[PDB]
């Protein structure tokens, strides 16, 4: 009914010749520059999009930045082709050989428009790997918590044997380093109810406003475990996926 | 001549009885909290130092918590103790046998002092793994950089393909998304020179005031993928030497 506003929001596939086109256009009109990857050439190129015309079915890309690219273009070579318009990636593949010609006064390598092109925006997903955005809701409460009230924070970051926590504010003082605080827990989706933990790290940064935790899981139990060593290998495994910057 | 106020500070190994003495009736005044660690139990259990005496060689801690805690002591087993004072870890071992024993009607464990306790403060470390302090400088430059003055920010993550980028303000607009950079550098103890990134995320954060980049190295040598795969490896081996949090 509404996308949760820091919710990674996953590629588009542009399959209308008209979509296709119009997107093609952007790129050409406010010259964003482009990264070409060759199926198995370790040395990326630059290119830009230089003339689209979707009556005649040709798409110009400009001249490679090293010109020594060209090599490839001559060779027939199989090549992704990628470029950001207003904050989207827009991509395709040239599975062909293309045409060397001019536009201009300047060289071009030319082919039909593609059938299909990805556009993708990864703000979200971007921020969520800088943990900005889209973290575990933590409770850290117990006994031994001086102040009223739980207190809510967020997971930065988690292992088998601790985590790290963000609080907003200037909450030091409501903690104790070394204290065993038995009421932990963690929302979606790690769902774990109250887990003991010990206090082992604790720092207060002004310039941003937050209190930084570390604790250490006490004596967990073996569904904990396993649901955190879970947790673990499916954050990782997205971690992974993201680094590898191929959609 | 200084101390780089965000440097990490060593362990300090504490050998007079004298500062050993008081290090532990620091404890025992402020009742700070202590986690008992048995050789070879996997659950750590909780006391306070309820009595220390120099001149008789004294030093009693209170009864386990959990209560089950104790029957290890029955069993004269070798334990590790942890504090904090005033933020710092104090830390020792009892390789030996206590007696049983009653302080003002409760029940406690005896026997001599430490001849070494261990005192660390580790903040500065915490913060370093936060990646709050103890940034690698970066510059970040190109004939493609709008406005004047190379770009100074710092190296939040590297990998062997990319890493990500911090810049205070706002500073999205002298850069553009899909463009080679030929001009990244960062200092030590990295140590590189003028490397080519292709920009492939760019996030300013309003509420820290942060502009933050991701970056691919673009067309790396071979000298710049050995130094940053050491360095890589390097800070690797801190992190996880940080994580197990032993000293």
């Amino acid at each position: 009914m509404f996308n949760e506003s820091d919710a990674p929001q996953p590629p588009k596939v542009l399959s209308t010749p008209l979509e296709i086109a119009a997107n093609l256009r952007q790129l050409q009109e406010s010259h964003d520059p482009l990264i070409i990857t060759f199926h198995d050439r370790s040395h990326r190129f630059q290119s830009y999009v230089v003339h689209v015309d979707r009556e005649s079915n040709t798409l110009a890309l400009d001249e490679m930045i090293p010109r020594d690219g060209e090599k490839f273009i001559e060779n027939g070579e199989h090549f992704r082709v990628e470029g950001f318009h207003d904050g989207v990636r827009i991509a395709w593949e040239c599975d062909h050989a293309l045409k060397i010609s001019e536009v201009d006064g300047h060289r071009c390598y030319s082919g039909p428009l593609p059938q299909e092109v990805t556009y993708h925006q990864r703000r979200n997903a971007f921020r969520a790997a800088l943990k900005l955005s889209q973290l575990v809701d933590i409770i850290l409460d117990g006994a031994h918590l001086k102040g009223n009230g739980a207190m809510r924070g967020k997971l930065l970051d988690i292992s088998a044997t601790g985590c790290k926590l963000r609080f907003e504010g200037n909450v030091e003082d409501r903690l104790q380093l070394g204290q065993v605080y038995e009421r932990f827990k963690a929302g979606n989706p790690l769902g774990l109810v109250d887990t003991m933990v010990e206090l082992r790290h604790l720092h207060y940064e002004e310039r941003i406003n937050t209190t930084f935790a570390g604790v250490r899981f006490h004596n967990l139990s073996g569904q904990a475990q396993r649901k955190i060593e879970s947790f673990v290998y499916q954050l990782q495994r997205e971690a992974r996926r993201f680094d590898k910057d191929d959609y």
